[PDB]
């Protein structure tokens, strides 16, 4: 009934401070994500490649057959770390291109240089939405194959940092308009993938396939959330890699269990067709806007505080 993961989050640390895990307590959080049937292992934090043992871990994902995501600034050290990290077996690169900047395109060049795939990611709000066409054209420059627009604070979860900085409906619906126009402009040549605010949808997508239902965020210190903003949400007990295998983490942890399935759920999600299809949508938006978590996501147009949001 509990199904397995597919993604993980690792948060190798949070420098761009001594609390950090071990190398070799990554590896075997690697090894024991490999065995329960993770795919993607997202390596990042606030920048991975301040770690000296970066190359380490980023070989043991190959070792693994994990696809491993550079999710990097490619500030520093970055550039230096590349080429070993080829070398050992990386499969993809993610550079977080919000707009100093001059050496996020040095390292940016020799990422596909090295023939690696880039993904520039950035994320978009009412102000700076206006420059979608500039992101656009950069991702062609440097020739990435892939570009990330999201109003979201972290790509896959659908959590933001404040309400009123959101988008317009009008702005989404020209954002619309420019992504799909470029989309068959360069349709081998770049990749676009845009998150936006529905504004015409009656029922929410379920955030990340379903709270445990997918991802593992691992922080720098070995703490497991099912997402990256479940540290909002008060009373959760999350249990450490240092103490319990990534497997009983993931299976019994009360974290991850909390909203996980059905039982948990409020009216009016828990008389509802749809409850097993969008898993009541976000938990942390949920209680960011109506003060608990349990609570049905507000951008459902069944949750009673959907009318005070909405003129918001
Ligand atoms: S009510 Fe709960 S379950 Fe039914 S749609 Fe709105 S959110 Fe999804
Ligand atoms: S971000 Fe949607 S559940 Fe935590």
């Amino acid at each position: 009934v509990i199904p397995a993961p597919v993604g993980l989050l690792a948060e190798l640390t949070h420098r761009c401070r001594s609390a950090e895990l071990d190398t070799q307590t990554w590896l075997r959080v690697l090894t024991e994500a490999a065995g329960l049937g993770v795919l993607h292992v997202h390596l990042s934090g606030g920048e991975p490649t301040a770690r000296p043992d970066i190359v380490e871990i980023t070989a043991k994902c190959a070792e693994l057959g994990l696809y491993s995501n550079l999710i990097t600034s490619g500030v520093g050290g970055a550039l230096a770390k590349l080429d070993a990290l080829y070398d050992v077996g990386l499969d993809h690169v993610q550079l977080s291109v919000q707009g100093a900047q001059p050496q996020k395109m040095q390292f940016a060049a020799r990422v596909t240089e090295l023939g690696l795939p880039l993904t520039l990611n950035s994320v978009i709000h009412r102000g700076n939405i206006h420059e979608v066409p500039g992101f656009i054209d950069l991702a062609v420059k440097l020739g990435a194959k892939r570009l990330e627009v999201a109003h979201t604070q972290y790509y896959g979860w659908a959590y933001v940092n404040r309400a009123a900085l959101m988008p317009d409906k009008s702005q989404v619906d020209e954002s619309i308009r420019i992504v799909e126009a470029a989309r068959e402009r360069l349709k081998g040549q770049l990749v676009i993938d845009l998150v936006v605010p529905d504004y015409y949808a009656k029922y929410p997508k379920a955030c990340a396939g379903g709270w445990g239902r997918k991802l593992m965020n691992v922080t720098p210190q070995g703490k497991v959330l099912p997402c990256h903003a479940a540290e909002t949400i008060p009373g959760l007990e999350f249990w450490y890699v240092t103490d319990h295998a990534l497997g009983e983490i993931w299976t019994k942890s009360p974290a991850f269990a909390a909203y996980r399935g059905t039982s948990w759920m409020k009216e009016p999600c828990r008389s509802c067709d749809r409850r097993e299809k969008d898993w009541g949508g976000c938990r942390c938006q949920a209680l960011a806007l109506t003060g608990d978590a349990a609570n049905t996501d507000p951008a459902c147009s069944l949750s009673p505080l959907h009318a005070k949001m909405r003129d918001l």
